């Protein structure tokens, strides 16, 4: 179970995101870390185990 520190790993692309934590709590959980996963595509990188 994705701790639950993962999931507010959003919260640094939150800022970024919209720039208001309000905005993304009123995301879910499973949503929340989507941020980062969809981070991940801007690295542009690919290649996690």
């Amino acid at each position: 179970h994705m701790t639950p520190q993962d999931h507010e790993k959003a919260a640094l692309i939150m800022q970024v995101l919209q720039l208001t934590a309000d905005q993304i709590a009123m995301l879910p959980p499973e949503q929340r870390q989507s941020i980062l996963i969809l981070k991940e595509q801007i690295q542009k990188s690919t290649g996690a185990p």
